[PDB]
């Protein structure tokens, strides 16, 4: 189990050696610095200004009751004490704790084999596979664009540092999985930066005094994803409603949304839900019109809607709205707060207002009891007892970090765990009103206990582009990084959503995605945030009856999703799988970015480049039947005709739902 052997060390677990240390070599450094932060509304830069790094090259180990305890220093006056243990369940366990407070660096490397890959650390868009890159994992937008190297991220860059880069997330998460079969998890919400370059170590820095860090291994990675979700959550089964066709992201109040639900259902579209982000009215800002950020019905742009609410559901239609943890600082809700003092404060101990351009908006201090206790009333009063189906619990990652908060922990520590924060209060909200599997909330932002607490991921902010960092493309690392962290239901905006610098989504994108999303476990439309700008749902008869075809391909799946939406539930069973899950013993599949499999026995890899009308990806060995043809193909690249409504998706002959899966042809 623990095999440590002792100047120099190693340390075994369960045969993988996780740690090896001399003077030559050491494993630990610490040090100090002091955080560089320019916030830029969300955008941040991140740096530190170094003041020591120092290499603690001396060790003395001890016996422990429940293992070992290694004392590392550097000559009479620098120390650190590492224990290392079993927990309860028979983790690895290692607690490091720097001799005082001040030194609040720490790098630690863990022993590593030049061919191991790496997986997770939340959500990731540009790199599945992490290895040789380092991952700073800070929560914060996720870029536009996200490439130094292209057009569209050099000129968000000039505007506020929006361009992103390949590491930029809403859901980093300092958990990870190594192809020698374990898991490691910190508990830390410090800046940390995990550093996969260096053939054979990874090195690990925090921003904190104190490390806590477990490990498991397991047998394979179906095992291995049962134990990181014991260990961090599972998610509930989704309400049966989600599998029963799209949900249409409509602005422009009850009557918009009546006239477009009623075109889609009656040209043969499955529609399971209306989305309704202005359903607290509409801002007009200098840019166009943004959502009302107050937490209520809003009649003027809705009327009627808590009458038209009780119509849809009779017809098979839920409503789903909008709510995020600030508070429009010129509205009902944030001045209750103000009164109540369950805003999180600024240094000179004013209620705290963000700057969203010409509005702001309060930070509600989730980390006050009272606060927190009043936020989940208002979902409860404002939305659920409306007769919400669900909404998008939207933001999360921007904690600023010169705020002050209730618990007295410093923002610099409380910004990562912001997200999990947020969602447990959706969470708890649907706890205690009994609507757990019935009502679906969806997230961007996440962080360690989203696993338990958010019921959906989405993917957030993609281009209405074709790029590879911030396009379609994007969204397949983001949800199969996602899975090896323990998050096993994603899905995206139909036809993604940032409309900027003359970007604007095409039909051919819009059509596309969705031949995408029917293959994922939740199909949800966006205007983007310039809907003029963009083709939509509706845009002419093409394109509706493109949504009837894909939306009932999706209804047809819906008992073979529901299976691995149990599985799930149970088990931590992704239901997007990496290829080598079922395929492990098969090199190439772990290299694989763009390809996925939905379940155990559909593979899927959606067509993520603009005027193609064919694709290329990879079969591992097995009997694969072409969804839309019924050609039988073995192992290897292949290459197929993929015209739009004809994705490449193929799936097993040996399944026991080929019956099912050889009736989507005919649809
Ligand atoms: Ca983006
Ligand atoms: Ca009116
Ligand atoms: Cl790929």
């Amino acid at each position: 189990l623990l095999d440590f052997q002792f100047d120099s060390f190693t340390l075994h677990f369960q045969q993988r050696l996780i740690l090896t240390h001399s003077k030559d070599n050491p494993c630990l450094w610490i040090g100090s610095g002091i955080a560089d932060i320019d916030m830029f509304r969300g955008n941040f830069s991140i740096k530190d200004k170094l003041q020591e790094k120092i290499a603690l090259t001396d060790a003395i180990v001890s016996q422990s009751p429940d293992g070992w305890l290694i004392h590392f220093s550097r000559g009479s006056d620098i120390s650190a004490t590492l224990n290392i243990s079993a927990d309860d369940q028979g983790r690895l366990l290692l607690e490091l704790q720097n001799d005082n407070l001040n030194h609040n660096r720490i790098w630690l490397r863990l022993a590593a084999q030049p061919e191991d890959h790496i997986y997770g650390c939340g959500e990731q868009f540009s790199y599945f596979d992490l290895r040789g890159k380092p991952f700073p994992l800070w929560t914060s937008e996720q870029g536009v664009g996200r490439n130094k190297q292209t057009y569209v991220t050099w000129q968000a860059d000039c505007k506020e540092n929006a361009g992103g880069d390949y590491y930029w997330t809403f859901f980093p998460q300092p958990t990870f999985v190594s192809t020698q079969k374990y898991y490691c998890h910190v508990d830390n919400s410090c800046y940390m930066n995990f550093d996969f370059s260096a053939p054979e170590y990874h090195e690990l820095a925090l921003w904190e005094d104190k490390a806590t860090l477990r490990f498991e291994c397991a047998d394979t990675y179906i095992s291995l994803l049962e134990k990181l979700t014991a260990l961090l959550g599972r998610q509930p089964e989704l309400p049966d409603w989600i599998y029963d066709g799209v949900t249409l992201g409509i602005q422009g109040g009850t009557e918009v949304c009546q006239k477009k639900l009623d075109t889609m259902r009656n040209a043969g579209v499955k529609v399971n839900g209306i989305w309704a982000q202005d359903w607290s009215g509409i801002r007009m800002t200098s840019f166009g019109k943004r959502v009302m950020w107050n937490w209520k019905w809003n009649s003027e742009n809705y009327p009627q809607l808590d009458s038209r609410i009780k119509q849809w559901n009779q017809e098979g239609v839920q409503f789903l709205a909008y709510i995020n943890p600030y508070v429009a600082s010129d509205k009902d809700l944030c001045e209750e707060a103000a009164q109540h003092g369950y805003l999180a404060k600024d240094a000179s101990g004013g209620d705290y207002l963000v700057e969203f351009g010409e509005f702001y908006g309060g930070v509600v201090d989730l980390t006050n009891p009272e606060a927190y206790a009043w936020f989940k009333e208002v979902i409860k009063k404002n939305m659920i007892e409306l007769g919400c189906g669900g909404w998008m619990a939207d933001f999360g990652e921007y904690l600023p970090t010169d705020t002050y908060l209730h618990n007295g922990v410093s923002a610099e520590i409380m910004h990562n765990a912001w997200p999990a924060l947020w969602a447990k209060c959706n969470y708890e909200a649907l706890e205690e009103t009994g609507k757990l599997g019935e009502i679906l909330f969806f997230m961007r932002a996440g962080s360690t206990g989203s696993q338990k607490y958010s019921t959906m991921m989405w993917a957030g902010d993609q281009n209405v582009d074709w790029s590879l960092d911030d396009g379609l493309a994007s969204v397949v690392p983001a949800a199969l990084s996602l899975a090896m962290t323990g998050h096993g239901l994603h899905h995206s905006d139909i036809g993604g959503y940032t409309t900027l610098f003359e970007m604007k989504r095409s039909k051919e994108l819009l059509l596309r995605w969705c031949d995408f999303s029917a293959f994922t476990p939740m199909m949800r439309t966006h205007e983007g945030n310039r809907p003029g700008d963009n083709w939509q749902f509706d845009g002419d008869a093409e394109t509706i009856a493109h949504f009837a075809r894909m939306t009932t391909v999706f209804t047809t799946l819906k008992p073979y999703l529901k299976e691995a939406v149990a599985l799930n539930a149970k088990s931590g069973l992704p239901v997007m799988r990496p290829l080598f899950l079922h395929y492990e013993d098969d090199a190439h599949t772990y290299t694989l970015k763009y390809q996925y499999l939905l379940g155990r026995d559909i593979l899927v890899a959606p067509v993520h480049e603009e005027g193609r009308s064919d694709w290329t990806l990879y079969l591992p060995e097995d009997n694969w039947v072409h969804a839309w043809t019924g050609e039988a193909f073995r192992g290897g690249e292949v290459t197929v005709n993929a015209p739009i409504g004809k994705p490449p998706v193929f799936y097993r002959a040996d399944s026991e739902w080929a019956a099912l899966f050889a009736s989507l042809k005919s649809i």
